[PDB]
């Protein structure tokens, strides 16, 4: 019993996380087999930030410029390249602590494993969601750039994210390790602003199927909708649609409690009309958005409590 | 910019964690140097669990009774004690991922992370408190006792949960790592129950810093109090005492932001009187208590392990 925002155990990402320095920008990097993966403004300097042409100020490096540390061992590194927003620095060491791993490009409402790190050195480890504005919600200061985000189901970790920029309303924006940005965003200083964000339907619908497993049934009601019903409602309060996919997703939990989705539908449109009345629910005030129902399954108990 | 509830890396935890089998009980011990720490009713059956006499048990196992699996290797054990509700098995190879550590018991307020694991395989890391009434709403399932809680200093990692058992409300109680259970409970399968909890008023504080750092400022106001007048408050609706010394712990924060401990007592006195009228703090809709002054400052400075 219980519920918690859970991460995985980091263990495996600490063993990869190292310190980059170029001129005298200092970030992190993931140190796999003999590669070393960071964010490309490692190579710009104060001048180059609006507009930097990052072909023509990488060519002008060497790879002496590029100074790779792992805890107290200087790494040497022995080739560059660029791979659209991130770089590939080959270094002569493959990392003997290498995990079994992959690169996931994830979809907005997914969820993963975030290790905040500086200096190469991790400081700590939260949950987070990519939003529907593809943005997430972390906690960075100056210097995590670098830190990157992932899951481990099975003891293969996947890589998902990897953290470039801090944008105005203080949310954040990264690439998946292939190097391309989630969003609309670029690795420059020019001004960008997060679209206007809106809630994940279908997790919020999945917290409400843990509530159910861990014994809690006060928010629910005699009543169903049709899905399209559902969206015209959820819509006014700035949620996403849910979809026919959503649906078929929840189908697991829905038959663990007896509680068809378009009926949990129906409880939700009135949660959202009636608050909770000084009620909780898992131990929150709000509709909890950022479990989905892979983590539901993983975390809840198979056995629902009646 | 940011606030997350955020976890200790549990890295130099993971290297610690093992299997242990003792008849049909599977359950987490936790090895450092050549010895195995788990929970003393592993070796206890279904009946013994009514009322247990855990010297008279334990006498009849030999060290063969104890099966101990680190990844897939098993470890041989050549000893066996108990240490209040710990049993210790001794073996016969010094674990050698023993990070650097020490034993410490905390206090109710105190926050540490856990790291929950089945069939000695770390699962899922997350935070907790001490809470007065010496619970943790934790997230465990069957298996996971033995699974541990620990703090980071420096490389200093400090363990002081072990946990036992679920309450029926669904919060759990364990011990610290010498064998001493957290609040009145007790390894036996009798009639236990947590008690009436109340919320960890110099947390809240620290959390509503946090708040205010970050850009979060509409609950402030001109006012303030004195530390007597707002225990009286604090009384009413169930907050712990506010002691000098939280205040004084509190100060590093109050010189950040301009607010005056007793500042942000007038305006949380104002918060329990009148609610937040529909906003949010940090994206809570509640006032938050598992975030420690210490917490606070760590998180908005950057602390490295
Ligand atoms: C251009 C300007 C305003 C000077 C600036 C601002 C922030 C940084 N960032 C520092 O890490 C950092 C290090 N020293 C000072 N700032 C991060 C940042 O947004 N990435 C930049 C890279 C892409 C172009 C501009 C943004 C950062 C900070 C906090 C949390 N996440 C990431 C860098 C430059
Ligand atoms: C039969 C009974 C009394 C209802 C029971 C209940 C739970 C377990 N526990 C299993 O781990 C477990 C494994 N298989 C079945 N149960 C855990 C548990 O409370 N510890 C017992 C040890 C001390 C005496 C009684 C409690 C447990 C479960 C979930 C989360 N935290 C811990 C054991 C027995
Ligand atoms: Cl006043
Ligand atoms: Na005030």
């Amino acid at each position: 019993s219980g519920f918690r925002k859970m991460a995985f155990p980091s263990g495996k990402v600490e063993g990869c996380m190292v310190q980059v320095t170029c001129g005298t920008t200092t970030l992190n990097g993931l140190w796999l087999d003999d590669v070393v993966y960071c964010p490309r403004h490692v190579i710009c300097t104060s001048e180059d930030m609006l507009n930097p042409n990052y072909e023509d100020l990488l060519i002008r490096k060497s790879n002496h410029n590029f100074l790779v540390q792992a805890g107290n061992v200087q790494l040497r590194v022995i080739g560059h390249s660029m791979q659209n927003c991130v770089l590939k620095l080959k270094v002569d060491t493959a990392n003997p602590k290498t995990p079994k791993y992959k690169f996931v490009r994830i979809q907005p409402g997914q969820t993963f494993s975030v290790l905040a790190c500086y200096n190469g050195s991790p400081s700590g480890v939260y949950q987070c969601a990519m939003r529907p504005n593809f943005t997430i919600k972390g906690s960075f200061l100056n210097g995590s750039c670098g830190s990157v985000g992932f899951n481990i189901d099975y003891d293969c970790v996947s890589f998902c994210y990897m953290h470039h920029m801090e944008l105005p309303t203080g949310v954040h924006a990264g690439t998946d390790l292939e190097g391309n940005f989630y969003g609309p965003f670029v690795d420059r200083q020019t001004a960008q602003a997060a679209g206007t964000d809106t809630t994940i339907t279908v997790n919020v619908l999945a917290w409400l199927y843990a509530a159910v497993i861990n014994g809690d049934r006060w928010f629910l009601n005699r009543f169903t909708t049709t899905l399209n019903d559902f969206n015209l409602v959820a819509m006014k309060y700035n949620y996403e649609p849910l979809t026919q996919d959503h649906v078929d997703i929840l189908g697991p939990l829905s038959a663990q409690t007896g509680i068809a989705v378009l009926d949990m539908c129906a409880s939700l449109k009135e949660l959202l009309q009636n608050g909770m009345n000084g009620r909780t629910i898992l131990g929150s005030a709000l509709l909890e958005d950022e479990f989905t129902p892979f983590d539901v399954v993983r975390q809840c108990s198979g056995v629902t409590f009646q």
